[PDB]
This record gives structure tokens, C-alpha cells and sequence, in this order.
């Protein structure tokens, strides 16, 4: 077998920002890691992006899926972070925390 020390990847965390906060939240609460996708439309000089994130959750006898997106888009990256921020808010309520 083999193993290696896991890197801090501090830079990646800081760049990810809200995206990593959502990941961390989901991990601790035993929720499915967040999945991201993008929709783009409009002129190349005026491209409008929508970032969307999905978080899947299970209960003792129920299942549910949370979907959020960065409605107030400015940039591709920003939209994804906004979607994560929305998910963070929703998940707080969903988990009754």
C-alpha cells in the first residue's frame, strides 16, 4: 500500500470562499458534497452567467434535494459563490439549526 501527507491547500480554500464553506458544512452534517454547474448566455462582451449548486440530503425516512443559484450574478466565479451562500442559508434552516 501507500500514503502521503494531505496538503493544506490554503490558497484553494481562500479562492473557493463560500464554495468551501458549503463543502465543509455538508461534510460535517453527512450531506452529499455540493455539485456545481453554470449557464451562460448573451454576447461574448456581455456574457451573463448563472451559477447553480445542488446539495442532496437524506433523512431517516425521507429524501430531499436543495438547489440554489446566484440570481444577482456579476461574474461566473461570483455567481457560483453566491449560489453557495444561498445554499448555506437554506441548509441552516433545513437542518433546523
Amino acid at each position: 500500500g501507500a500514503m502521503t501527507t494531505e496538503p493544506t491547500t490554503e490558497e484553494e480554500t481562500q479562492r473557493s470562499s463560500a464554495k468551501s464553506q458549503l463543502y465543509n458544512l455538508c461534510s460535517v452534517r453527512h450531506w452529499k458534497a455540493p455539485l456545481y454547474e453554470y449557464i451562460a448566455e448573451g454576447p461574448c462582451h456581455m456574457k451573463i452567467f448563472t451559477g447553480k449548486v445542488t446539495v442532496e440530503m437524506k433523512e431517516d425516512s425521507r429524501i430531499t434535494v436543495l438547489e440554489c443559484f446566484g440570481n444577482p450574478q456579476y461574474k461566473k466565479k461570483i455567481a457560483a459563490e453566491q449560489a453557495a451562500e444561498a445554499a448555506l442559508w437554506y441548509l441552516k434552516n433545513v437542518g433546523l439549526e
